DNA sequence: AGGACCC
DNA sequence: TGGGTCCT
């Protein structure tokens, strides 16, 4: 149970794909999916015309005045298609980890070993790659790690084919020996293509990044820290004193991220299974006057009740989240949480009242059910 | 409850 | 600055 073969599957412009399937007439039009004042994503036609992920509508339309916009505030259809993709990949191999609605990791190691035991000491020399090899690296058919990663690429090509044939969806895949690398390599050829990373090109991929922030695992706060410390490139992080890093970020963060900077990442692909929470949100200018807007809270409620029904399991906890007024101090939302009574688990209106009291304990309103059982 | 990370 | 995860 040593060396792994992991695939990362990463769909193209996922919300825009879902909307193009729904309304074919948007098919070869540049398309942006809007949420409030943002174009959260857009199809590849629009990316050619300058439209970028998460651009304001204004910038978006004065870069491209012919841009078609559809509202993507209601996530229902995205969410449903997102689970269809996960279940299809689960069928290839059951340990599938979701990351957001349109990325999945699959640990292919058992699958690859089983396919390999199937082949003769004849056809092992006909093993070929499917799709791109990162950095155009030469394959060595006598290297058992090259052979396993190639079989990995063939399984990823089957997955992408099946997603297209069964669900109508295109996507990228990256095959590598761990989740970090699979995730960095999946993005090298886009849209709708795949890439496999052989071990000798690992430093090349890692040093191809232009800032430590691009490392999956290193976010906004951590990047700001490393900066303050004079750490900008992936090589700065590789060569920095482990000790000062430790005595500044904590042992956990320091040792994990410095391993990341080498391309090293032991984290297991984790079975996501069914979701741990269910929530819906609503943004607005500053429209929750702090009074008559429980009305919002009932709408949110009605949808969530229909969803959390549908699941089979039921939530034992409810939470209310808010965002307070005026100026924008970069970190700060607030939440009141209490258990749901069992009278009420097993007829909207008692739920309506719990929510209102937690409101009374305390631009954004959301309800979240959790602690599913 | 809130932080930090992800898409 | 419309969702989700897991750690502190
Ligand atoms: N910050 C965000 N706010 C709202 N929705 C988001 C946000 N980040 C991502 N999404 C949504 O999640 C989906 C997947 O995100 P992702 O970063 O993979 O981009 P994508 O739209 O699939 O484009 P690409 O082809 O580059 O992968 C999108 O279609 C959108
Ligand atoms: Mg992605
Ligand atoms: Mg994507």
């Amino acid at each position: 149970a040593s060396s792994r073969v992991i695939v990362h599957v990463d769909l193209d412009c996922f919300y825009a794909q879902v909307e193009m399937i729904s309304n074919p007439e948007l098919k070869d039009k540049p398309l942006g999916v809007q949420q409030k004042y943002l174009v959260v994503t857009c199809n590849y036609e629009a990316r050619k015309l300058g439209v970028k992920k998460l651009m304001n509508v204004r910038d978006a339309k004065e870069k491209c005045p012919q841009l078609v916009l559809v509202n993507g505030e209601d996530l229902t259809r995205y969410r449903e298609m997102s689970y269809k993709v996960t279940e299809l990949l689960e069928e290839f191999s059951p340990v599938v980890e979701r990351l957001g609605f349109d990325e999945n990791f699959v640990d292919l190691t058992e699958m690859v070993e089983k396919r390999l035991q199937q082949l003769q000491s004849d056809e092992l020399s006909a093993v070929t790659v499917s799709g791109h090899v990162y950095n155009n690296q030469s394959i060595n058919l006598l290297d058992v790690l090259h052979i396993r990663l190639l079989v990995g690429s063939q399984i990823a090509a089957e997955m992408r084919e099946a997603m297209y044939n069964q669900l109508g969806l295109t996507g990228c895949a990256g095959v590598a020996s761990n989740k970090l690398l699979a995730k960095l390599v999946s993005g090298v050829f886009k849209p709708n293509q795949q890439t496999v990373l052989l071990p000798e090109s690992c430093q090349h991929l890692i040093h191809s990044l232009n800032h430590i922030k691009e490392i999956p695992g290193i976010g906004y706060k951590t990047a700001k820290c490393l900066e303050a410390l004079g750490i900008n490139s992936v090589r700065d992080l590789q060569t920095f004193s482990p000790k000062i890093l430790e005595k500044e970020l904590g042992i956990s963060v320091a040792q994990r991220i410095q391993k990341l900077s080498f391309g090293e990442d032991n984290s297991p692909v984790i079975l996501s299974g069914p979701p741990q929470s269910f929530s819906e949100e609503d943004s607005f200018k500053k429209c929750s006057s702090e009074v008559e807007a429980k009305n919002k809270i009932e709408e949110l409620l009605a949808s969530l009740l229909n969803r959390v029904c549908q699941d089979g399991r039921k939530p034992h906890t409810v939470r209310l989240i808010i965002r307070r007024y005026s100026s924008e101090k970069h970190y700060g939302r607030e939440s009141r949480q209490c258990p749901i009574p069992s009278h009420v688990i097993q007829v909207m209106t008692p739920m309506v009242d719990i929510l209102m009291k937690l409101f009374r304990n305390m631009t954004l309103l959301s309800v979240c059910f959790c602690n599913l059982k």
